């Protein structure tokens, strides 16, 4: 998985989504039918959706 860091906080949009914080480091775990959401893992093994624009590669 690549490492990325959050630039902003995002509270979930649905019931699949990865809310996470700022500053927040996550492993993007796979791509998805859509290029502005991915999936992936955070810290404590938590899995979903998160917008690829709130997310800064490595």
């Amino acid at each position: 998985g690549t490492e990325c860091i959050a630039k902003y906080n995002f509270h979930g949009t649905a019931e699949q989504d990865l809310p996470f914080c700022k500053g927040d480091v996550l492993t993007i775990v796979a791509v998805t039918k859509d290029p502005n959401w991915y999936k992936a893992k955070n810290k404590v093994g938590r899995e979903g959706i998160i917008p690829a624009n709130y997310v800064q590669k490595r």
